[PDB]
């Protein structure tokens, strides 16, 4: 539940609305496009745990949990949790009090973290901002508690995201005015209360590029846990500031560079190579920053790519890079989903195989992570280090000297050739063993310390000291 505490955990990311029905049903219907409540819940997430934690993850980060307006709106139910009006209330769509305190021990049992969404900059409402009845608004009761009324037209004019309104004249987003004193007493004494009441053991944050950055400290203060914010724009300058004002943000810089270096059998090795330095130097932080290339806000990665290859690639970088792996309900089982709503589909549809490609890769992944973590106490503070690129290939390095994990990923594809990298750089000592952890084969440093890495099928591969797996299950 502190910032320390969380560089060690790896988060999976689902609605709560979509990912398990209290039913356990398969088969029941969610069409995206009809933007509606299609019956996922508190407890059907308890009755799946099981899977969550079969990847290896460590955690989960659930959608917010405030009552919502009740309308079914022009654009659908608030079945995201993104549209509350309620905060003392929750979104009955879900559960119980009971059904949410019981989530929190569910997975405490399992020596695992709950994470809850938490929205601040706004309210939502049914119709036009200029028809607001803010005594819906409990207990922001009167337009005193707002901003004027307006919308966001220049993103360039940081003075408007912060103090004009989210949305349109269809579902208007009535943005609390969180300067005056009366908002930051009320919010921060909510939060702390709501941590309190369900064990929560840290807060996503949504929309904080939207409010002004001196709200925050206090905010994250009265929550008393780690709290990691959604800045949404893939500028370093501009991002990783925001880390001065709470303990992380979701890594966005990393997340453009990211999709476009995979998405594709020609993505730029380079711009990710670089931004990875970049945010290694900028950010106040490296390693409290949450990775990932899929969320409910883009087009999923498999939207622009079938490559098997290329998503196991992906999905490697998230877990080993420097911060939190947040991988995302249905990236595991390869959803194609574009924007919102197309991205919003029921993981339940998948029928959760615990064989599916990407659901192997990503145990194997995480459970290199969780064992070097076990072992090594300077993993998750060694921050990762890129060792080596070429025009197909990004090769990188995190963990102590001797327990370091070195890992090679492709965008060759799926169809690319088989040939033999020589990797410099990775620090092994010359005849050292090595377990290449996806594969489960072994590779010999060799006699000038470069590293002779077979390279097939564009698969990723992660290197570990073969003679520190002494204890592990991982290739056995
Ligand atoms: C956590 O639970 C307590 C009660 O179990 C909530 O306390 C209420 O808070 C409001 C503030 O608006 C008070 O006016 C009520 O009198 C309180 N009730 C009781 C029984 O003490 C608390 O607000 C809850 N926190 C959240 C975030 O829901
Ligand atoms: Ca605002």
């Amino acid at each position: 539940a502190t910032p320390a505490d969380w560089r060690s955990q790896s988060i999976y990311f689902l609605l709560t609305d979509r990912f398990a029905r209290t039913d356990g049903s398969t088969t029941a219907t969610c069409n995206t496009a009809d933007q509606k409540y299609c019956g996922g819940t508190w407890q059907g997430i308890i009755d799946k745990l099981d899977y969550i934690q079969g990847m290896g993850f460590t955690a989960i980060w659930i959608t917010p949990v405030t009552a919502q307006l009740p309308q079914t709106t022009a654009y659908g139910d608030a079945y995201h949790g993104y549209w509350q009006q309620d905060i003392y209330s929750l979104n009955e769509n879900y559960g119980t009090a009971d059904d949410l305190k019981a989530l929190s021990s569910a997975l405490h049992e399992r020596g695992m973290y709950l994470m809850v969404d938490v929205v601040a900059n706004h309210m939502g409402y049914d119709g036009a901002g200029s028809s607001v009845d803010y005594s819906v608004f409990k207990p922001f009761s009167s337009q005193d508690y707002f901003h004027p009324f307006c919308f966001i037209q220049n993103y360039e004019d940081q003075t408007q995201v912060e103090d004009c309104w989210l949305g349109d004249n269809t579902v208007s987003l009535p943005d609390l005015d969180t300067t005056k004193d009366v908002v930051k007493n009320e919010w921060y004494d909510w939060v702390g209360s709501l941590v309190s009441n369900y064990s929560i053991d840290g807060l996503r944050i949504d929309t904080v590029k939207h409010v002004q950055k001196d709200f925050w400290p206090g905010y994250n203060k009265a929550a008393g846990v780690y709290c990691i914010g959604e800045v949404l724009d893939g500028d370093p300058a501009y991002t990783c500031p925001y880390q001065n004002v709470m303990d992380g943000v979701l890594n966005y810089p990393i997340y453009y560079p990211l999709l476009n270096a995979f998405k594709s059998t020609s993505g730029s090795m380079d711009d990710l190579y670089n931004m990875i330095n970049t945010v290694k130097s900028d950010c106040p932080d490296s390693t409290l920053l949450g990775t990932f290339v899929e969320n409910h806000d883009n087009p999923r990665f498999a939207s622009y790519t079938n490559d098997i290859a290329l998503a196991k690639n992906v999905a490697a970088f998230i877990i080993l890079n420097d911060g939190i792996p947040i991988i995302y309900a249905g990236q595991e089982q390869h959803y194609a989903g574009g924007n919102d709503p197309a991205n919003r589909e029921a993981t339940w549809l998948s029928g959760y195989p615990t064989d599916s490609e990407l659901y192997k890769l990503i145990a194997s992944a995480n459970a290199i992570r969780n064992y070097a973590i076990s072992k090594d106490t300077g993993f998750v503070t060694y921050k990762n280090w890129p060792i080596y690129k070429d025009d197909t290939t990004i090769a990188m390095r995190k963990g102590t000297d001797g327990s370091q994990i070195v890992t090679i990923l492709s965008n060759k594809g799926a169809s690319g050739d088989s040939y033999t990298l020589s990797l410099s750089g990775a620090g092994y000592t010359a005849g050292q063993q090595l377990t290449e952890v996806i594969g489960c084969t072994t590779v010999t440093v060799g006699s000038d310390g470069n590293v002779p890495v077979p390279m097939a099928g564009g698969l990723p591969r992660v290197l570990y000291p073969t003679e520190k797996l002494a204890g592990s299950k991982i290739c056995s």
